[PDB]
């Protein structure tokens, strides 16, 4: 496509990738020849390759969020064959001396099927996950499933669980809004800048100005005495944050950095011998290389 | 940068300041009202004429006595008499230093109040402009001092480029203070100033939503059309009206575009300074872009 006169440089380059990626002969090489590489940012195919990773980061101080990989979800079926990937996990969890806290994605639950679905799915997952002290973080995907997503937290903090969290985005518009309209709920929350291609309508254009709402953001919630992990490995911004909560006197216990699993992992080490609680999020599933792809696709 | 240099290289010669003073009358009117009084109520009255507000700022040589802080101060009586009865809104600014702070506190509260007692019932608004941050301390301690003597109509300047900007925005919350916000001006080193520009530009948007969110009103005074474009952005989506908030910009800096604000709607003020020592003032205007 084309933009303002001249191609749409965005669009030509994911298309590339994807189309590079797609070709059966540099898969085959890719997981021949580069499982080194990969293995910085999956932990494996198996849910025992996450543990163990998420092992290896503790015995580091570094916390693990895990994340279960999956082919995009299109039926009832497949929701609840991911559903119970996601049962597994909370169930492996249980025993362990360390920190739990799993990631997912509500259009894996169906949501694009039925928000009733979502919901009933989700709750059983909450149901199994409280007991045993696992925290459930719901990623926010993109602009047209925030209200949902809001929904679907609202409703379980309202039927008793805790152990539940969410994720805002500081590149849309509407942000401020819901971080003031979620304020009663006391919500646990993860700031991330925002991963998805939305609109001029919807989101800063602005690079600057995205960067300008994420601190906006993180210092409004802290302000108000929120527990926020902030989702990012940007220097500038992490630098800020920890001169801010310093000078104000935030408590350590109070906030958290997290990053990609091997990205930047001096950086994720280095903050953790400094007192920082810190979490890797580290994907893993059978799923991995359309999921890689379309990291590699993004910028 | 080498045309900052040159500028303010080439500006101190004598026969450049005789030659700005005799032929280059237009580009200083730009920028200053010109040396009395008489002119700056013209300038306002012509702001006013196109739905634009003024600020009124008298220059003159910094004050280094007692003598000196007090002839400042009739300076200023002088323009609040004469902003008696003009039917616009009336609106002056001072820098303390000018009224003997560093002098004495007490000379500076004194000379401000007798100012203040002058301004109040003939509907003059004082502003304390904000120097640089070993005076920020005093400045707000006299203005904390004031508003509790029972004086509603001074406000204070906050800048953006400080760390301690925010507690204390947070710490004059009971105050309700009308603010006027702005990035700064002065050469601060970095443990006391963010060195970056993209952070001071982050905290004037912070501090900005912070202010509107507490329901205080606030002069953002700024050029920054990517700061004034986000600021109007801001105050359409969360429903903050037009009586709420305000923008300033220096007299000549961007004149359209604060005659199209004002087309708008909006609050619209132009910093309009005037007095005998303009010609130093006028080449910072010169220089800076
Ligand atoms: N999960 C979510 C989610 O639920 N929703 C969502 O929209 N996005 C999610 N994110 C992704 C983030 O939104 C975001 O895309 C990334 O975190 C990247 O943004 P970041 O790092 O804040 O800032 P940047 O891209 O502007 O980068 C600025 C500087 O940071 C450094 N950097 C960034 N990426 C790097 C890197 N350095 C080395 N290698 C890599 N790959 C550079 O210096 C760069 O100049 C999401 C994120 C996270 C962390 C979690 C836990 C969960 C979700
Ligand atoms: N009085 C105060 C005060 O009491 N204390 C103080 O420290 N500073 C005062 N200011 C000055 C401001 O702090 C500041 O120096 C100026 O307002 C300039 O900052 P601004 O305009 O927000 O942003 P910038 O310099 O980074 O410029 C960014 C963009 O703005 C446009 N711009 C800026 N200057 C321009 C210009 N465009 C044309 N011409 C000029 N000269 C550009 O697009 C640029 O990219 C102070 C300011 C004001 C307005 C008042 C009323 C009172 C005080």
């Amino acid at each position: 496509l084309y933009f303002q006169g001249h191609m749409n440089l965005d669009l030509a380059y994911r298309s590339f990738v994807l189309g590079v990626a797609g070709h059966p002969q540099v898969e085959r090489l890719i997981k021949h020849r580069a499982k080194g590489l990969v293995r910085r940012y999956v932990a494996g195919e198996t849910l025992e390759e996450a543990l163990k990773a998420a092992e290896a980061l503790e015995r580091e101080g570094v916390h693990a969020i895990l994340d279960l990989l999956g082919e995009m979800v299109r039926t009832e079926e497949e929701a609840r064959a991911f559903q119970r990937g996601l049962l597994e996990l909370v169930w492996a969890l249980a025993g362990k001396p360390w920190p739990k806290y799993i990631s997912l994605k509500l259009t894996q639950l169906g949501l694009d099927l039925s928000e009733d679905l979502a919901l009933a799915l989700l709750r059983e997952v909450l149901r199994e996950a409280e007991p045993r002290g696992v925290f459930v973080r719901l990623d926010m995907e993109d602009s047209p499933r925030v209200e949902a997503t809001l929904r679907l937290y609202r409703a379980l903090r309202e039927e008793g669980f805790s152990q539940v969290g969410i994720v805002l985005q500081s590149y849309l518009y509407r942000t401020e809004k819901d971080l003031l309209d979620l304020l009663p709920y006391r919500p646990n929350l993860r700031l991330v800048k925002g991963a998805y291609r939305e609109p001029k309508e919807v989101a800063f254009p602005d690079k600057r100005l995205i960067d300008a709402e994420y601190l906006h953001l993180g210092k409004l919630a802290l302000k108000e005495g929120l527990y926020v992990a902030f989702a990012t490995h940007d220097p500038r911004i992490i630098a800020e944050l920890k001169r801010y909560t310093e000078a104000m006197g935030i408590p350590r216990s109070r906030f958290e950095f997290q990053f990609l699993y091997g990205v930047r992992p001096e950086e994720q080490r280095r903050l953790a011998r400094e007192g920082y609680t810190v979490r890797a999020y580290v994907p893993y599933g059978r799923d991995w290389y359309p999921y890689l792809t379309r990291r590699i696709a993004e910028r």
